[PDB]
């Protein structure tokens, strides 16, 4: 089974590890792990394309999407490949995540290993906001390399 | 990827920018960039097997080695700054010999062994 981590880091408070594990490449990444310092609710959550923090979670990039699609929720069929979703904070500031995807890859064109995991300031409202290429998640707190793990 | 880059870190001042460009599959990789805070001298330089960076550089497991990580020394100058300037054609940025996803490690001592891992970083995808 393939595995990865990604240490996130930033500025302020934010900070977790999120763990990935793939059992066959054609299967569904399972993401876990945990964030702290964080404002209890809804955070966006997505894979950016570059593994450059050369300048913080600034260099990252856009979210990661080599399938040229439109931004949207884990569950959607439009979707970039880095597409996440939310994460959810408690009261104490500690988002736990849990999170199965079959878009993701840890081998591939949908290759996740060496790029930037981020998490955001506000919720990724997923394109589905009622009135983007974002999700309008607000800032970058933190961010980190996606690695090999044991 | 033709571009990969790494930012060194650590609990001390040693901090850095390494680039690597592997412009052909399979072909020899140019690596360089600059690293500050080292005592003058040589350091050990070397790629170590995971990219996991979850107890700092103590996390990054051994040397790797499927040595293929092994990327000679720096030189850091009486500032502590090592210019750094390599051509390798063992590591690679596809492959069995794919580095991006691992640590990238500069250590205390020379690599003639090579003591603590002062600053160290996971390699990602530059380009
Ligand atoms: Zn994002
Ligand atoms: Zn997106
Ligand atoms: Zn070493």
């Amino acid at each position: 089974a393939t595995k990865a981590v990604c240490v996130l880091k930033g500025d302020g408070p934010v900070q977790g590890i999120i763990n990935f594990e793939q059992k066959e490449s054609n299967g569904p990444v399972k993401v876990w792990g945990s964030i702290k310092g964080l404002t209890e609710g809804l955070h966006g959550f997505h894979v950016h394309e570059f593994g450059d923090n050369t300048a913080g979670c600034t260099s990252a990039g856009p979210h990661f999407n080599p399938l040229s699609r439109k931004h949207g929720g884990p569950k959607d069929e439009e979707r970039h490949v880095g597409d996440l979703g939310n994460v959810t904070a408690d009261k104490d500031g500690v988002a736990d995540v849990s999170i199965e995807d079959s878009v993701i890859s840890l081998s591939g064109d949908h290759c996740i290993i060496g790029r930037t995991l981020v998490v955001h300031e506000k919720a990724d409202d997923l394109g589905k906001g009622g009135n983007t290429k974002t999700g309008n998640a607000g800032s970058r707190l933190a961010c980190g390399v996606i690695g090999i793990a044991q």
